[PDB]
């Protein structure tokens, strides 16, 4: 058996959860993201796990952010900070979107699941975003389910 057969899972959920905090830091002059960690994630290997990593994009090079890459497991520990320089008057008008990815070694990563968050979200993804705009200097911190797309 190849190495990437190892890596492959089709198929064909239940993509899994993500812990995410968000606080806007008026001393720093900046948004900070937190990627905790994860819940339930689907696996995406033939072991019945995934090797785990999160990416941000900070929408519409300083944009992008990504987690270390967590070995064989659907719970992954992340306790990673992001920062964005931004000031508070036009976070309002960005969108953050949040993957979550299967690394693969002889083969293309495989997508897990993801969830956007911003003005233009819908129910708890917009709230989290909303909460941490209304409120400066405080961490907020949110579970969201990953969808597809
Ligand atoms: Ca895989
Ligand atoms: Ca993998």
């Amino acid at each position: 058996m190849a190495l990437y057969e190892e890596e492959q899972v089709e198929r064909i959920e239940e993509r899994g959860k993500i812990l995410v905090s968000l606080m806007y830091s008026t001393q720093q002059g900046g948004l900070i993201v937190g990627i905790i960690r994860c819940v339930h994630l689907a696996a995406m290997d033939a072991n019945g796990y995934s090797d785990p990593f999160v990416k941000l994009w900070l929408k519409p090079k300083k944009a992008k952010h990504k987690t270390q890459i967590k070995k064989k497991t659907l719970n992954p520990e992340f306790n990673e900070e992001f920062f964005y320089d931004i000031k508070h008057s036009d976070l309002a008008k960005k969108s953050l979107d949040i993957s979550v990815w299967d690394y693969d070694i002889g083969k293309s990563n495989d997508y897990i699941g993801g969830c956007q968050l911003g003005i233009s979200a819908k129910g708890e993804r917009l709230k989290h975003w909303y909460e941490c705009l209304k409120n400066k200097d405080k961490k907020i911190e949110r579970w969201h389910q990953l969808q597809n797309e």
